[PDB]
């Protein structure tokens, strides 16, 4: 018995969604009065009103702090405006690639996914709001644009404050609205089952079972670093799986992420590395507080950057039912990603499509049937099983490649480079830079590879030469909605199949040098002294250090 009140608020200006959503600090979402409310009534008055009863949204987040705060606002708002129902995972807790899952599972219209992702989380953290669809991906910016412009306009939303949900049981609780015929329902399922039970008919787990148990056991350990994959690591990897207990680490969702950033990386995941460099283990993994990053790890400490993950997991594909029953229909990667894929692609007659950062570009491929596997720089990877990212899937994927390769993570990669030759990479990252010089930067280089005769001219280091094949500021025709990205990064790319590229997003300039070694002498050598003549190339064409002031990058992956 609960009622419908619509509340005149005042409309705020900078609720843009962009293709990650609403990202704020806590204390915006707090002490701005309606902060909240107002962005969730616009997600929902952009859902036609002759569809709501019928309608499923699919709501939970990664656990940060103010997490169920927000889900109570969302399923006060959606009941008040005859949305149907809510799908919300226990204690409000669903990963990023789960609530993808459920949505495509059950044929919601989309979801609400409360997270930062990778952000730190806390009262002096961050909050986001990020809004599916109903193919499970992130919605476009045709949606986009639909909710900031209600958003900037928003004099009022609809709410039951009364309606109060209980997230920790199991079941279904039902909302009897003041004037309305149709109850509002909501469904509490438990977070990691629908996920588990997709990734259960992905993998072999019968397979990964063996692999993980026995004395003769594959040892690893699994970093969630204190979000949202925690219990999807304990219910999947050590009770089905049966992967020990002490392989679960961090594997209990906290408001604060422990006080660090749920970021999987080398600085980030330190923790996770020292115990990898012990020596006592075979693989080792972390993830990002929504779950659709990953880092993967070999004895040792190892370190498999995302863009060789990518190649070797296509290079070894059919290991994974999923692909053996379905095919591959393509290869794919972010422009500024190295080309290590690309030569797994290459060998395979299986298309590979370069595309600009950001997701639309993966889904829009993958709903045409034409992209099976993708990685994006910033450790991510995926697969068509989703129209997002999933972290936990990929460390399933390498698990299923170490068991049927049955050789050490390192071992593999050496005999990948000996195949494909090695892609050395790294990414530099000049960050707060004076916006003014860094664009300067940029137009200077842009103008300077767009002479005539820029093509051919020939750069030496160590003697080392290379000679200039293509230069360009990146641009992409996508195949199925017509859309054209321009601006999107400057490329220098070499007749010996390296390359340099230069991106901005104060402003962040970012470096990404990509060179190729066929020869098995240099194939394994530390990846910063093999590049360090393109780097050094790098800098001088474009000058940065004359254009920033900075003899540095901040970060160095
Ligand atoms: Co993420």
């Amino acid at each position: 018995m609960v009622k419908i009140v619509t509340v005149k608020t005042q409309a705020y200006q900078d609720q843009k969604p962009g293709t990650s959503g609403l990202r704020k600090r806590v204390k915006v979402f707090q002490s701005s009065a309606n902060y909240a409310e107002n962005f969730i009534q616009s997600i929902i008055s952009t859902v036609e009103p002759a569809q709501r009863q019928e309608a499923t949204l699919v709501v939970g987040g990664d656990g940060r702090f103010y997490m169920k705060e927000a889900i109570q606002l969302i399923a006060r708002i959606a009941a008040a405006n005859g949305i149907g129902r809510l799908v919300i995972g226990q204690n409000g807790i669903l990963s990023t690639p789960a609530v993808s899952c459920i949505i495509r599972k059950i044929k919601a219209i989309g979801g609400i996914i409360l997270t930062a992702s990778h952000n730190p989380g806390g009262p002096n953290g961050d909050f986001g709001i990020k809004f599916n669809i109903s193919n499970g991906g992130p919605a476009p910016e045709a949606i986009t644009d639909k909710i900031f412009q209600i958003s900037k306009t928003i004099e009022e939303y609809a709410v039951c404050p009364d309606l109060k949900v209980d997230l920790g049981v199991l079941g279904k609780q039902q909302f009897d609205l003041e004037n309305k015929f149709k109850p509002f329902t909501v469904e509490i399922v438990d977070s990691v089952e629908a996920y588990a039970t997709m990734l259960r008919s992905i993998f072999d787990f019968s397979a990964l079972k063996e692999l993980l148990s026995g004395p003769n056991r594959l040892k690893i350990r699994i970093d969630a670093m204190h979000g949202v994959v925690g219990p999807y690591v304990k219910k999947i990897l050590c009770e089905e799986l049966g992967a020990p207990a002490n392989s679960a680490v961090n594997c209990v969702p906290l408001e604060d992420f422990g006080g660090h950033h749920p970021d999987p990386n080398l600085t980030y995941a330190a923790d996770l590395v020292e115990t990898m460099k012990s020596g006592e283990h075979d693989f080792g993994a972390a993830f990002d507080g929504d779950g659709d990053r990953n880092m993967i790890l070999g004895k040792h400490g190892f370190f498999v950057n995302p863009s060789d993950s990518v190649a070797v997991i296509a290079a070894n594909i059919f290991s994974i039912p999923y692909f053996q029953q379905t095919g591959v229909r393509g290869f794919a990667r972010s422009m500024p990603m190295s080309g290590a894929l690309d030569r797994v692609a290459s060998a395979t007659k299986i298309a590979l499509y370069e595309t600009p950062t950001g997701w639309k570009f993966f889904g829009n491929l993958m709903d045409a049937s034409k992209l099976s596997l993708c990685g994006e720089e910033s450790f991510g990877t995926g697969s068509d099983h989703i129209r997002e990212k999933d972290g936990l899937w990929a460390v399933l994927a390498w698990l299923s490649i170490l068991a049927t390769r049955k050789q050490s993570v390192e071992d593999i990669l050496k005999d990948h480079w000996q195949k494909y030759g090695r892609n050395f990479f790294t990414r530099y990252d000049y960050e707060e830079v004076e916006a003014e010089g860094a664009n300067k930067m940029m137009k200077d280089l842009e103008a300077l590879m767009f002479d005539r005769s820029f093509v051919g001219k020939q750069f030496s280091a160590n003697d080392k030469v290379y000679t200039v094949e293509k230069a360009d500021n990146f641009e992409y025709s996508d195949p199925v909605d017509g859309s054209i990205s321009r601006n999107q990064g400057l490329r220098l790319i070499f007749t010996d199949g390296s390359r340099i590229v230069f991106r901005l997003s104060g402003a962040t300039i970012r470096l990404y040098i990509d060179s190729y070694e066929k020869d098995v002498a240099k194939i394994n050598q530390d990846p910063q002294v093999m590049l360090a003549p393109l780097i050094s190339i790098a800098l001088k064409v474009s000058q940065l250090q004359e254009r920033t002031g900075r003899t540095a990058p901040t970060v160095i992956t």
